[PDB]
């Protein structure tokens, strides 16, 4: 599923994570946006490390959740990375917590740092009504 901009916020919202963990709302949009267009079905091989990132969050398998072919890889969300691609994100949120829970936070995604971080994110959230 391919999410229109309010309707993912809401949806966000709805789901416990305007400012969990101390990240706002416009943050985890500018992520979900950057990260994968807001596309649920995404997914992207890295051919050097062969891990897959997976879903809206583009999550890592290495060490987020299992797809069984990523090499030394464990499973800290215990998740099948299939649930990571979804049209429900509860479970994608579910591990987008996991993931800030540890000290990186939201740091743990780099494009969150090249595109989001120490900007005006306020436009991703802007007329969505949450």
């Amino acid at each position: 599923k391919v999410f229109e901009r309010c309707e993912l916020a809401r949806t966000l919202k709805r789901l416990g994570m305007d400012g969990y963990r101390g990240i706002s709302l416009a943050n985890w949009m500018c992520l979900a946006k950057w990260e994968s267009g807001y596309n649920t079905r995404a997914t992207n091989y890295n051919a050097g490390d062969r891990s897959t990132d997976y879903g809206i969050f583009q999550i890592n398998s290495r060490y987020w959740c299992n797809d069984g072919k990523t090499p030394g890889a464990v499973n800290a969300c215990h998740l099948s990375c299939s649930a990571l691609l979804q049209d429900n994100i509860a479970d994608a949120v579910a591990c987008a917590k996991r993931v800030v829970r540890d000290p990186q936070g939201i740091r743990a995604w780099n494009a969150w740092r090249n595109r989001c971080q120490n900007r005006d994110v306020r436009q991703y959230v802007q007329g969505c009504g949450v």
